[PDB]
């Protein structure tokens, strides 16, 4: 039982077209995850006693999607083929002032594609020293192609919605034991009266954008930067498609910023080249479950979306209203003992580090602790028995050592938090990709 | 009548002794055009006194912070090449050129405030070229850029979201007045006093965005960050400070870096820019637009963007009547819900609206969810039928999902079925610019 | 005193494990957090006994600590370069190796510097040839480029993110005796005192707003907001476009920062050359965002380490009271104040705001609210027994305000004008342009 009740009243309702109902009312907080009132109930008039139990079970933000794309891990393909001036096409202006869609003639074995591609001309050396009997510059013709490194796509998009979900586990006067579940401003009628959500303080807060990335049949992650909502050079989604097949082959409707293929012309070599963002390595990076600011996101049921998880200290107010029956007294919450397990993962990282707690107790409650200047803070749920309970939190040193003071039912004990944590060194998305060309034999 | 009431208690208040007794009530706002309807006894006397209470509509002003104008750039270049040994084309000269040096070339030009740059591009020499000497030939540009349309955009950021909270007060006489409270705020009333004691109305999410004006033709949103400095790519990577600046591209206009391409073709030559079209951008978020039930739109008298929760409103408002407590309180009534229709798109940040026909024998609040209640519906119910409508966002272009309402508690089923379109993946870059003007 | 009492009843609690039974009776009282100075005045009476005793609860500040996530170091970079032009058929300059150099080799024309751990880079560009250019051999010269960055100033900045903010609210409790104790609370915390236990029961406490933002440490000078969100990797055009992993490497402008590709110019001038960058000045970036700094009624200031944001106006937090054997018998009433518009100083359409300051007479402790005609501008500050100055900041986006105000302490309104002006901020780049020509090496 936890200590859950904040203000008990009496009120009386009427049917204006006229019949009266006299409820006990009690307004409750949902406390966090894990937390039950126990209520014992008397008759308004009459003598009798009743028993209700209310439990938070969970506290959900469902991602409700806005803009989405597809996007991949691409690699560019050269052919390349050099004519001294006066040969082929290479006349006057003609490869100063060719089109990326123009394809040269040089390359007509080359059958028409639907891939993305481009077309280039670099004026090259010319005289002896070149192989040309003419002085006058050379032309470097060349064709390149971009393909899916890897026969996998990743789906980025952000969350425009995030509804919440307040699932409470409610045992009425008979026993019977049912599951409740209320959004916002929701009420809900029973058998014994009404339960409400009456104040939602529950939602997404902090000074953080961010969105994520879905891979098929490999579950999600988190992007710890705003949704980019145009191809951008140096970002997640420069080059982005409207389908998973588009992005596996590299079709020519996906969308790309521009100039994200090098040239790097050697008269008679050629390097094609890209540095694009490797999404696969951002997705590793925030693979869900991922908190932040004491929110857990991870995969939904049946993984259809993500969803944002509280699962510790929930902020809701809940009303409820007895028939003909008010409150006789509240459980009373009992002490938990509580041991440090471990603590493991990084320091000045947006994951943080995993704190595990050993949890014995006699009763379904919450364990509330503190560091001392209470910048820190774990909430954990206790039951009757022994349980280990982690969550989250996020330090800046490498050696941490950390006191915080426990309760379950305010009497407060020491508890060290105390482990090794490793460093995350700055890196870069961005990875090379290419090489040299295939050469054309001129024709 | 909606079931709003948390908690009801008899306070007394001493001022110094005078003291008196005050019934007080807390009740939850609930949603727009839910309404409070309280019957009261006198604590002293012997009298019954009616009291209600409406939410009107729950309003967050933008209080803007950084804004700068921009609009639809392009370029006009003229272009003379000169061969080695000619004119300025020595040395070191054209690969020595800087920006601001205007070209002998153009000595007809005259002055300028107007956003310009100067370069000069080495190309081919020898008789093939049209040149005597063999060395590189100078390709010299006088580049200059101007506004496509006669009007202009005003990006803009938001600082504070001030809170306004509008009630619909019914006095015992039948009289209405109207109050307006923000965060922490009381007010007086001749029946005792209402505040504002508990607000968790504001802007949540995992998006940042921000503002257009366009002078007298509404707002828009920007699904994006507000970009601080000029950056390519951007909107904004071409900024001013004033609405006149843009249209005259004057040079006090800031630019990213390398914003103008050049493409020098011997004597031909072409002078381009590849920049975010703002008015493309603009028409994309035209307010209204609804994120996270938030539906932003111009404030009345078209000054400025408000964020108003048109249905679900999270606040605590505590009554207070004097010599009077709580006697009982109105009861919700049911209601019957419709799908009507669903319009729009799916995996879009303007969503889809779904309008339900409503209809009750008084004034109260619809709510809905979905089986597994990642879906949520909030929407005013009054006496009679009336048509009521929400965005809602969807991921798929055939929607079928049965929803369960209830005015009063009591669920029904309802199902939201309809077809939404997709949105293309798109890219507000729009190419401009051409050929040069050749001299001689 | 002010009015924060929402609810009051009589409470049992019960142990019901089954071992001891022991019922406890308390008074109950939900209140309102009200603001920072807001104290509810609690006369409560004995619940066993004829016994009377006061109560204070008063709200001192409420908190939300910054838990930072990834960071770095970054500063103010500058380019050096050696240059040196070869003919073509000359030492390095044959076939197609100027075209092929990579960005990792040194060129024998310098191989006079020594050992290296810094940022650096080598180019080659192709330049003129023939008699006209010093050379038999008409075929593109060489120019070889070696380049270092160099830290300009001896300092550097920190450059974070939050991911955590953790509310804490500190109470000043005043007992019986008149003794007084600080209590903080965290999210669904209870504190027990000698009385019974105070709790937060409900906290709407959080930063809310349209904006995405970040931070930046000046070691032993303070920090600053950044009005942008964190940028997770180098990118070019933004603060980080070159970022270390230690102070001392960006001092040193250690190969181990990494940077955003192409940050370094070049301007090839036969045999001058200009290498150059146009950096994000992150010194600029501090100044303009030196804490502390209002964002949304959040004031965000060092710990004192660490940033915290300050809500020195309204406060959205529910208090659950409880008195062990007593319950509320009367409370105290709000008093009436007087306001004077002293002065309204800052920038109009800026992130920083303008700071409104006003001179608040009253007789008690409580809170001053305020509104405009349209209610698009609030103002929320402390009261006290007497006439004492108080401010806070607002934003506008007109160089000369005028906006009538509503204001009250006990809720029947009274007229103030606020008037200033304010000034504006131009458009702003905060790239800055540096290094420039090459040191010319002679050929050996
Ligand atoms: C609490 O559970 C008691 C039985 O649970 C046992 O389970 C074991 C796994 C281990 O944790 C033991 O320590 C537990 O005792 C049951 O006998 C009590 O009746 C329960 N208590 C209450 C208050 O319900
Ligand atoms: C409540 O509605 C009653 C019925 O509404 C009438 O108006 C029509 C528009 C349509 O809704 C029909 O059902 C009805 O003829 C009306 O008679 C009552 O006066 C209304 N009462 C109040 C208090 O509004
Ligand atoms: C028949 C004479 C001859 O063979 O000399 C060369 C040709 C032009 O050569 P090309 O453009 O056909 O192929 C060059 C091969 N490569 C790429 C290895 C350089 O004639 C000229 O010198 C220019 C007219
Ligand atoms: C008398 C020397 C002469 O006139 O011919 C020049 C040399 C090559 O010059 P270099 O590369 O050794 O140095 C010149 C310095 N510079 C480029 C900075 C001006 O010979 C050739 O052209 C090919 C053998
Ligand atoms: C040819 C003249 C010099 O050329 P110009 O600079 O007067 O104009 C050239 C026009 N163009 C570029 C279109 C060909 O004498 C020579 O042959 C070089 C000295
Ligand atoms: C290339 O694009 C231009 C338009 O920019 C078009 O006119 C031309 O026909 C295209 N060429 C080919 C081969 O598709
Ligand atoms: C830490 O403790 C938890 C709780 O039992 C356990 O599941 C986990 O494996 C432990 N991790 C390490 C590294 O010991
Ligand atoms: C252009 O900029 C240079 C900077 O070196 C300056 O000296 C010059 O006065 C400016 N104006 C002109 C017309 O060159
Ligand atoms: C949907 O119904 C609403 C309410 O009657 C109406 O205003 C709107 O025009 C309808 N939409 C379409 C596309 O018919
Ligand atoms: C330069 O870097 C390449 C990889 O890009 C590497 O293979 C090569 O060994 C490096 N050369 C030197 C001299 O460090
Ligand atoms: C405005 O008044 C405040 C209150 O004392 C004072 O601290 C500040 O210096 C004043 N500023 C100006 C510009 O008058």
């Amino acid at each position: 039982c936890s200590e859950l009740i904040q203000a008990s009243s009496r009120i009386t309702t009427c049917s204006t077209e006229t019949k009266c109902r006299l409820s006990g009312t009690a307004l409750i907080r949902a406390g966090s995850v894990g937390a039950e009132a126990c209520l014992m109930l008397k008759g308004v008039k009459e003598d009798q006693t009743k028993f209700l139990k209310i439990k938070t079970v969970s506290s959900e933000l469902s991602c409700r999607e806005g803009q989405s794309y597809w996007t991949g891990s691409f690699s560019p393909k050269c052919l390349s083929s050099r004519r001294c001036h006066l040969v082929g096409e290479c006349h006057v202006n003609r490869c100063l002032s060719w089109r990326d869609n123009e394809t040269s003639a040089e390359f007509s074995f080359v059958g028409e594609s639907t891939t993305m591609r481009e077309n280039k001309c670099f004026e090259q050396c010319g005289g002896h020293g070149c192989g040309c009997f003419n002085v006058n510059p050379s032309c470097l013709f060349v064709h390149t192609y971009l393909q899916s490194v890897r026969k996998e796509a990743l789906r980025v998009f952000n969350c425009i919605d995030w509804v919440h979900k307040l699932t409470l586990e409610i045992t009425d006067f008979d026993g019977s034991v049912s599951t409740i579940d209320l959004g916002a401003s929701s009420s809900r009628f029973t058998n014994w009266g009404s339960v409400s959500l009456s104040l939602d303080a529950e939602g997404i807060s902090g000074s953080n954008s961010f969105s994520f990335i879905e891979s098929p049949g490999k579950g999600y992650a988190i992007v710890d930067e705003p949704f980019s909502e145009i191809p951008r050079q140096g970002f997640l989604g420069e080059i982005r498609c409207n389908s998973e097949s588009s992005v596996l082959s590299a079709h020519e409707s996906c969308l790309r910023a521009p100039n994200l293929i090098s040239y790097k012309p050697m008269i008679d070599q050629l390097e094609c080249t890209t540095n694009l963002i490797d999404p696969f390595v951002v997705f590793e990076r925030g693979s869900l479950p991922q908190t932040r600011n004491d929110k857990t996101f991870a995969a939904s049921k049946g993984n259809r979306g993500v969803q944002a998880f509280s699962k510790g200290s929930v902020q809701a107010d809940l009303t409820l209203m007895f028939d003909n029956f008010e409150v006789d007294f509240v459980g009373a919450a009992v002490s938990c003992d509580a041991a440090f397990l471990n603590l493991t993962g990084c320091y000045s990282c947006n994951a943080g580090a995993r704190v595990c707690l050993s949890i014995t107790s006699t009763g379904t409650g919450t364990l509330s602790a503190h560091n001392k200047d209470g910048s820190l803070h774990i909430v954990l749920p206790s039951e009757n028995g022994t349980k280990d309970q982690c969550q989250i939190l996020h330090f800046t040193v490498p050696e941490v050592e950390e006191e915080f003071m426990y309760s379950c039912d305010g009497d407060e004990r020491p508890l060290l938090v105390k482990g090794t944590l490793i460093a995350i060194d700055p890196f870069d998305d961005r990875r090379e990709a290419g090489g040299e060309s295939t050469v054309v034999n001129p024709k």
